[PDB]
């Protein structure tokens, strides 16, 4: 039961400072202007320790499959390629991306009925908000 709180089909309500997040990370202007339009579908599950998060939407369709704390390579959807590190710390995810001498944070917290993903890069935090499918 790691993680069940998490597990499920969830979809994008809300979203701020996104677009200067991706800034940060280095996305360039196209890029960011048609992922910061997009409205995912990020799917969640658990089977056994490896634990799989799917994000769908009109921009890009990706899949990670990780187990807590086993760093992996990832390409992401703006194709960097990070060494990414998933563990859960208090009850919140924490993704973080290597890449370039540069690192990147992704936490995921449940918060009453929505999920909520905090994006981190230096001084540059985003908030998106996700609701059950
Ligand atoms: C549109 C998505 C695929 C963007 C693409 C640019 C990249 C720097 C960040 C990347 O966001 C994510 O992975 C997840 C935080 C976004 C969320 O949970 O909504």
């Amino acid at each position: 039961h790691m993680c069940d709180a998490f597990v499920g089909t969830w979809k994008l309500v809300s979203s701020e400072n996104f677009d200067d997040y991706m800034k940060e990370v280095g996305v360039g202007f196209a890029t960011r202007k048609v992922a910061g339009m997009a409205k995912p579908n990020m799917i969640i599950s658990v089977n056994g320790d490896v634990i799989t998060i799917k994000s769908e939407s009109t921009f890009k369709n990706t899949e990670i499959s990780f187990i807590l704390g086993q760093e992996f390579d990832e390409v992401t959807a703006d194709d960097r390629k990070v060494k990414s590190t998933i563990t859960l710390d208090g009850g919140v995810l924490v993704h973080v991306q290597k890449w370039d001498g540069k690192s990147t944070t992704i936490k995921r917290k449940r918060e009453d009925d929505k999920l909520v993903v905090e994006c981190v890069m230096k001084g540059v935090t985003s908030t998106r908000v996700y609701e059950r499918a």
